[PDB]
């Protein structure tokens, strides 16, 4: 099924094991992908847990990337948040 995650579900999810983070209202874990990521893990680790939407489109990022995000797309955020 799809699964939806609230900003505090998401919230937990900024350290040492678990970067996830919403960019337009979708969730994705990148958790794996820090040192693959070419733009370092310290920026994804830092907007990790919330919204990074202005700060994923404010770098810019590709139509490569934006579709490689959805290879990283784990849910949406949940309708109670928005
Ligand atoms: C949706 C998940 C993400 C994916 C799949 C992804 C993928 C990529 C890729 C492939 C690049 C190379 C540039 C391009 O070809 O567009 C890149 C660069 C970069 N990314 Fe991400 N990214 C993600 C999320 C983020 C987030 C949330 C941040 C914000 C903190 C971020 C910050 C950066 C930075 C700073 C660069 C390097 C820009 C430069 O120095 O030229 N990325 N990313």
């Amino acid at each position: 099924a799809v699964k939806y995650y609230t900003l505090e579900e998401i919230q937990k999810h900024n350290n040492s094991k678990s970067t996830w983070l919403i960019l337009h209202y979708k969730v994705y874990d990148l958790t794996k992908f820090l040192e693959e990521h070419p733009g370092g893990e310290a920026v994804l680790r830092a907007q990790a847990g919330g919204d990074a939407t202005a700060n994923f489109e404010a770098v810019g990022h590709s139509t490569d990337a934006r579709e490689l995000s959805k290879t990283f797309i784990i849910g949406e955020l949940h309708p109670d948040d928005r």
